[PDB]
């Protein structure tokens, strides 16, 4: 899974961690 504040695909589940939140990066 991906990492922090890279661009992230917010639906789609994208983030390893947390998730991609309000600023739209992971």
């Amino acid at each position: 899974c991906k990492g922090k504040g890279a661009p992230c695909r917010k639906t789609m589940y994208d983030c390893c961690s947390g998730s991609c939140g309000r600023r739209g990066k992971c």
